[PDB]
């Protein structure tokens, strides 16, 4: 899990400063802040809240760090202990379930993460419940990955006729909507946020062959899964990594960068007073 995670977060770091600077965190009269970081993965928005928050002392701001992932959530405790963040813990936190204190939190953040919520809806109301009156919610969600369309260049040399998921297919899997500005904005109101911004942002970076091949190992076997019969992954299932080495070795080098683009669905929220 933990080696998949350090490769993804070199690309979501790249989202953190829109999602904080969309909450309107700077400007917040609230005080003093108390922010949980939900579904924090290795902590990517933790990050960069202790940069923004480096003007003050520890103890005028709380930080929590909450993931479901044992694992992810030990990576997050043993940076807290390394860096010195004494007003932050890191803790085993599910979403639809958190077991945090009604009331509490100024601030919650999820970046890219309501999508993997099996029920979105008791992760809101989680979310409604544990924030204090006047607190505010802000996420980010994918509305379109480039991983994907390397994969699919590597199943088109494969010498059969084979099916492959497109952007909004593979999106639409689990929770579909979450790639749509007005869904979102629409989530947020049935919640029971007011004064809800959406907006969309893009992204342009490069990403290394050795790290597309990794992000991609995962999923492959949820693609044909999904989409292929039994046939056809009897036959081809264990053709698709091999073609993928070859693609990106014959088109971009074995330490190549690859282009990329990713464009990602910012909203906020705020519960009543
Ligand atoms: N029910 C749940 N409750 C809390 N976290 C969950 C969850 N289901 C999945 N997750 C977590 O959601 C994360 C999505 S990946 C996003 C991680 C991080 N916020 C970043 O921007 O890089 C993963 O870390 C996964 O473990």
């Amino acid at each position: 899990i933990l080696d998949t995670y350090m490769v993804a977060e070199k690309i979501t770091r790249y989202y953190t400063q829109d999602l904080i600077q969309l909450s309107g965190l700077s400007e917040s009269s609230l005080t003093p802040l108390v922010i949980l970081d939900l579904a924090c993965g290795t902590g990517v928005v933790s990050d960069a809240l202790h940069d923004m928050l480096n003007f003050q002392p520890k103890g005028n701001w709380e930080l929590t760090c909450g993931d479901i992932s044992t694992e992810l959530t030990g990576h997050v405790k043993q940076k807290i202990l390394e860096r010195g963040w004494e007003n932050s813990i890191a803790k085993v936190v599910d979403a639809q379930n958190t077991e945090l204190p009604t009331g509490h939190y100024t601030h919650v953040f999820a970046a890219l993460a309501f999508t993997s919520f099996p029920d979105t809806y008791a992760a809101m109301k989680e979310v409604m419940r544990i924030l204090q009156p006047g607190g505010t919610l802000t996420i980010s969600t994918w509305q379109r990955t480039e991983w994907l369309a390397v994969v699919e260049a590597a199943v088109a040399i494969i010498p059969a006729d084979l099916p492959f998921p497109t952007t909004k297919e593979f999106m639409s899997c689990m929770n579909p909507g979450w790639d749509s500005e007005d869904y979102v904005h629409s989530r947020f109101e049935e919640a029971g946020f007011h004064s809800v911004q959406v907006t969309t942002i893009s992204k342009q970076f490069e990403t290394s062959v050795e790290d597309l091949y990794k992000i991609a190992q995962p999923v492959i076997p949820i693609i044909v899964s999904k989409w292929w019969n039994q046939e056809q992954r009897d036959k081809y299932e264990n053709d698709i990594l091999p073609a993928l080495q070859r693609h990106l070795n014959e088109t971009y080098g074995e330490n190549g960068l690859v282009p990329q683009e990713w464009t990602a669905v910012f909203a906020t929220g705020q519960k009543g007073s």
